[PDB]
């Protein structure tokens, strides 16, 4: 139950991993919208994204703007169980098992997906933002991680956006 895990991928690998902005409420979205703009999370998706697979639900993808998309850098798979569901510039598959084929592949979104990836994650990288923010009926909310799971939060900072936000970093075999 506490082995260790290299952070060093083998290509013939498949490792999969979480990345998500929180509220401290736990929502992650609303109405079909992240509910800030940190430039720091901003950046930090990229950071650990770039040069990956990375997946997403139909509806993350329908929520990015359709000039942004597909996110550049990245292979962009799309979930959707829709037999006429189409992404320009990226591939639409039918399952997460579809979506995992390569070594590395960053889950980003959003509350269904991160639910159904979980069992096949070693990897989550959470912003929590200090922002007080309810839960609503319908909102999306994040992935709430069991005792297999280790971590390192980092002290609260304060975003040029006026907001507070800390780094978590999880891991597990
Ligand atoms: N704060 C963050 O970090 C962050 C990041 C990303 C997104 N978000 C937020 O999350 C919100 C969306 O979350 P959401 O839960 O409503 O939807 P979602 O997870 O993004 O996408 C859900 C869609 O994924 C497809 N899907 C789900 N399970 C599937 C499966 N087993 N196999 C194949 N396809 C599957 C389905 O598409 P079909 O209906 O087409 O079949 C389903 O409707 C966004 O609006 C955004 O606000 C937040
Ligand atoms: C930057 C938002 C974000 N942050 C973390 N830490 N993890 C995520 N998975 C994450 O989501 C990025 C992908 C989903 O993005 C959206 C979903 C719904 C509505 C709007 C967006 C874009 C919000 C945004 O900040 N975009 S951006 O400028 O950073 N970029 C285009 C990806």
């Amino acid at each position: 139950h506490h082995h260790h895990s290299s952070g060093l991928v083998p290509r013939g690998s498949h490792m999969v991993g979480l990345i998500w902005a929180q509220a401290t409420s736990g929502v992650i979205g609303r109405g079909g919208d992240i509910p800030w703009r940190l430039p720091e999370d901003q950046a930090h998706f990229r950071e650990i994204t770039m040069g990956h697979t990375i997946v997403m639900g139909r509806r993350t993808w329908d929520s990015l703007p359709a000039k942004v998309r597909p996110l550049p850098g990245r292979r962009n798979v799309v979930l959707s169980r829709q037999a006429d569901f189409m992404a320009s510039g990226a591939e639409v598959v039918g399952s997460l098992e579809e979506a995992l084929t390569s070594p590395e592949t960053w889950v980003i979104g959003g509350g269904q997906v991160y639910a159904l990836a979980l069992p096949y994650a070693t990897r989550c990288e959470v912003t929590e933002v200090d922002i007080g923010l309810p839960r609503e009926a319908g909102d999306a909310l994040a992935p709430v991680l069991d005792e297999t799971w280790r971590g390192e939060t980092g002290e609260w900072r304060f975003s040029r956006s006026g907001l507070r936000y800390r780094l978590y970093s999880y891991h597990r075999s």
